[PDB]
C-alpha cells in the first residue's frame, strides 16, 4: 500500500553546514501541502553519506513529528556497516516510519550472499517495517543480476524495490517476475517510460520542486492522455537538463530557496557552490515553478 | 519519410554456409506479407561483418529485386574501410535503396573528426540517398555524447538516426533538439517506451518473426490504449527472454525454419548450432505466433 | 623521507565486532619485529569506512602509543566528507603521525575541482604534516587522469602519492614528471613490476603477513638479481591468490590468529567468515611463513 | 624457439591508398637489418581490419618472400568470420610463415566455446603450424579469465600468446602455470615490467622504428642492469608519448618515411592525418633515432 510518488526529502544545511531544522520542518510541510504521497528520507539526495549516524537519527526524528500520519515516511537506513544500519532501522521503528530502506553496501566488494545477510539483519532490526531494497548502480558500483534482485525482493521482509537504473527491460522483468511488487522509478528524467514498463510509482529529488508534474504524469497515463504525458516528462527534462548543470542537490536547494523554503541553498563539502552564472535560470525556474 | 516500423533483416546460409538465395527471398516476402514497413539489409542482425563486400552486395541487389517500390529499403552500407563503405553506398544507389546507413567504424580508436569524414565520403557516394547514423555502443564499443550525436544528425546528407541504445533520457533529448528527425528505436526490449520518450518508430531483428506485435503498440499508443502496448511489450519480451538464452540470430532462423520460411537454421562459424534443448522451445514458439 | 616498505594495517576486532586493543598493539608490534617501514593505519585494508570517527581516532591514538619513534607511521584521515577528514587530520597531527592520507571521496560525483579543494581543506588541518594523495579506482570509482594526478601531485602539501592502480605506463609518467615524488606501488601482486617501472617504495596489506619478503624483493633489483626479485615476488602471488579466494581481510586476519597475533580473526559484519575449507591452507600457510 | 622480440610490421600504402609494395619490400628489410627476431604480418598494426583477404595475403607473401629464413615469421591471420581466416591460415603455410595467429573474434557476441571451437578451425588450416593466440581486451573487448587463457593456451596446436594487456599479475599467473609457453608481451609501454613478470619476448609496433631499444633490454634484465633496463623503457615512453598524441600508427608511418623506409606515410581512412604542427618534432624524432 506504500505505493506512489514520493520525494527523496533533501536535508537542509545553515551557514556553518549545521543541520538547519526550521527548514526541514519547513521544506516537509512544503512537500506535503505540494501534495506528495509520501517522502523517502536519508538517502543520496539527502546528502546521508556526508552526515554522522546521530545526525541521521536527528533528521528522521523531526520528520517524522512533521510528517505524522499526513502522509507516507519511509526511512533510508543504509551504511556500509551492519550494525549502523540496524541502529537506524531501530530508531525508524521507535519514530514511527511505514518503512525503512537500504542501498546495496558500497566501497568494499561484497559477495551476494553478505548482501542478503545484511538485507536480513536490518529487517531484523526493522522489528515489523518493510523494507525497500534499493538498486542504484551507478552510486553503489554493485552490479545485480535479475536473478539476485528477485532473491532479494523475495525475502521475508521486503515489500518493495526502488529501482534506480535506467534499465527498463529489466524493469519489465521485475515487474513481469513480481506481479504485486511495489516498484519504484529512480530516475526522474524517464519517469513515464519507467512507469510504462512496470514501475507503480517513483521516487525522486527532483519532486521536492514540481512533484505535481510527475504526480501529472501518472494521472495522464492512467487516463491514457499519452501526449500530456509526454509534456510533462519534457518540460521535466527541461529542468533535469539545467540541473546537472549546475549539480542536482545544490541546485535544487538554490530553488527552493528562492521560493523561500530553504534558508541557505548550501550542499555539504565536498560539495562547491553553484556557480554564480546559474542564478539567472534558477531564479526564472522558481518563480515559474510558482505556477 | 523514413518513417516505419522496419524489420533488420537476417540473412540465411545454405548447409555448407554459403548464401541460399531462395531462403532470403522467402523471408523478404514473409516480411512484406507481414505488412512490417520496411527492409534494414546488411546490419549486424544480417550478419554482415562475416560477409566479403560482394556477399553484401548480393543481397543487397537481391531484396532490391524482391522488396523495390513494395516497401522502404534502407541499406546497411557500413565496414570499418571508408573506401569499402563507399562502395557498398554507389550500389544501393544502384539497385534503388531509399536511404544508406552505416555504424560508427568500429576497433580501431578513431576519433570523432575522423568519425565525421567517414559518413561524409559514404554520403557523397550514395549520390542522394538519405543517411542513417546508426549508433549501437554497445556492440561498436563507441561513446558518443549528445552534443556529438547532434553534429551527426545536423550532417549535411542526414536523415535519420538508428538509436540502438537504452539511454531512454538521451531518447527525449534528441527528439527535444531535433523535432522533425526520423529516430529508430533499436532495442525491441523497450519498444513501447522508446516510441514515449521520442522514437517515431523502429529497427529491430525480431521483427523478423513478429513484425505485428511492434506495429500493434504503434498503434495501441496512437489510441491512447497503454494497457494494451503494455500486454504487447510484455508477449514480446517474453520472446526476448528466450532467444537470448538460445542466441537471438539462430534463434529467429530456428523459429522461422519451423515457420517454413530458412532452410537452414545456421549462421556462420564462429556462431555456433542452437542447443537441442531449446529447440522444442522455439518449435513451440514457430507454431503459436502463427496467430 | 617517508620511502618505503609500508603495511596496510588491519584493524582487529572481537567476538563481539568491537575493537580488539590488545590484538591491535600485539598486531603492531608483530610488523615492528618483523622489519616493515612503516604503518599506514585506517585506511580500506583497516576497514576504516566501516568503523566510526571515534573509532577511527582510538586506533590511531593506540598505534600512535605503540609505534611513535619506532616507526613511520601515516594515518589515513579520508573519509567522503571534508569536515570529517579534517576532524581526523587534526588528530593524527595531535598524535604525533608522519604524514596525514585521504582517498579521493566516493559514491558522490565529485568535480575535479572539487577534489583539490577536498585535499587542499585537509592539508590545512593537518597543518604541517605532508599529504599522501591515495589513487585506488577500482574500489572508490575516481578515474583520475595523468595531468589531474600532476595537479594534485603539485599541490603544496603533498609529498607522496599512493598509486593503487595496475597501470605501470601510468607509474612510469609520473615518476617521469615527478622525480622527487614518493611513489607508492598499491597492488602487492604487482610489486616487483611496479618497482621496475618507477615505484620506490610500497603500501600494502599483505605486507602484515610476509612484509620480509618484499623487502627482499626491493634488495634483489638494488643489487641487481632479477632471479630472486622474481622468486620472491611469484612466492607471494601464491599468497595472494589465496587470500583472494579466502577473501583478503579475513583470510589475513585468519593467517595472523594462528600466527598467534590475532585473537577473533573477524571483520565487521557486512564480511562474512573465512570458509572452513580454506582453514587446513591458511593453517599450513600460518605455519610455513614461521620462516 | 619464437621465443624473441618481433616487430608487428606496418602495412604502407601509396598516395591512392593501395599497397606500396615498394617500400613494405623496404620496410621488412629495415627491420631484419635492424636486428629483430622477426616479424607480425598483418595484425592491428598491419591495418588488417581495413584490408581485403587479397590484400592481406599479397603482403603475406611479399614478405615471406622478402624474409624466409633470415628471420622468424609470424602471419597474424584472423578475422571475425572461421573461414576467412582458415583461408589465411593456409597461405600462410603455403608461403612457408613459421607460426599462425588470431585475435578473438569481436563485434557479435560469442562465448568461450565459440572461441575455442573458431582456434581449433584455424589450427587446423594452419596444417601443422603453431598457433599464437592474441589476446587485446582493449581492442577487441573480449575480456577472458585466467582460466579461460588457461584453456586456449593448452589447445592442441597452441605454442604461444600473444598478451596485450598492462595487468602484470595475469602476465604472472600464465607464466606460473606454463613455465614452457612463449608469452609475449604486448604493451610497449610496459615491455621492461612485463619481462620481470613473466613474459620472454614481445610483438610491438614502436619496434619498427626502434627495435633496438628492445633487445637491450632484454639484453639489460639478463644481465641484471635494471638501471639501463628502466633508462631504455623511459626512452621508448617518451617516443610513445609523442606517438600516442599523434596517432600511433600514422605517426610510425611518418618517422619511417623521414627514415627514407616508407614513401608515401598514409593510413588508410577513416584514419586521418597526421596534424601539421607535429612534423617538425617527428621529423626530429627520425633525425635522433639514426642513434
Amino acid at each position: 500500500n506504500l505505493r506512489g510518488v514520493m520525494a527523496a526529502l533533501l536535508t537542509p544545511f545553515d551557514q556553518q553546514q549545521a543541520l538547519d531544522k526550521a527548514s526541514l520542518r519547513r521544506l516537509v510541510q512544503f512537500n506535503i501541502q505540494q501534495g506528495i504521497d509520501g517522502l523517502y528520507v536519508g538517502g543520496s539526495t539527502g546528502e546521508a553519506f556526508v552526515q554522522s549516524l546521530s545526525e541521521r537519527e536527528q533528521v528522521l526524528e523531526i520528520v517524522a513529528e512533521e510528517g505524522k500520519g499526513k502522509i507516507k515516511l519511509i526511512a533510508h537506513v543504509g551504511c556500509v556497516t551492519t550494525a549502523e544500519s540496524q541502529q537506524l532501522a531501530a530508531s525508524a521503528k521507535r519514530y514511527g516510519f511505514d518503512a525503512v530502506s537500504a542501498v546495496t553496501p558500497f566501497y568494499y566488494p561484497f559477495s551476494f550472499e553478505e548482501h542478503c545477510d545484511h538485507y536480513r539483519a536490518i529487517i531484523d532490526s526493522a522489528d515489523g517495517l518493510p523494507m525497500v531494497v534499493y538498486n542504484i548502480p551507478a552510486l553503489s558500483g554493485v552490479k545485480l543480476t535479475l536473478d539476485q534482485i528477485n532473491t532479494l525482493v523475495t525475502l521475508p521482509g521486503v515489500g518493495a524495490l526502488k529501482q534506480t537504473s535506467g534499465d527498463l527491460y529489466q524493469m519489465e522483468q521485475i515487474r513481469r517476475e513480481h506481479p504485486d511488487l511495489v516498484l519504484y522509478n529512480g530516475y526522474d528524467e524517464i519517469f513515464a517510460s519507467g512507469l510504462l514498463a512496470g514501475a507503480d510509482g517513483g521516487i525522486g529529488s527532483t519532486y521536492n520542486i514540481m512533484g505535481w508534474r510527475y504526480q501529472g504524469i501518472v494521472k495522464a497515463l492512467k487516463e491514457g492522455d499519452i501526449q500530456t504525458a509526454q509534456k510533462l516528462q519534457t518540460e521535466c527534462n527541461k529542468v533535469i537538463d539545467l540541473l546537472i548543470k549546475t549539480g542536482v542537490f545544490r541546485g535544487l536547494k538554490t530553488v527552493l530557496h528562492y521560493m523561500d523554503v530553504v534558508s541557505v541553498p548550501l550542499c555539504r563539502k565536498p560539495f562547491g557552490p553553484v556557480d554564480e552564472k546559474y542564478q539567472p535560470e534558477l531564479k526564472a525556474l522558481a518563480q515559474q515553478l510558482m505556477q
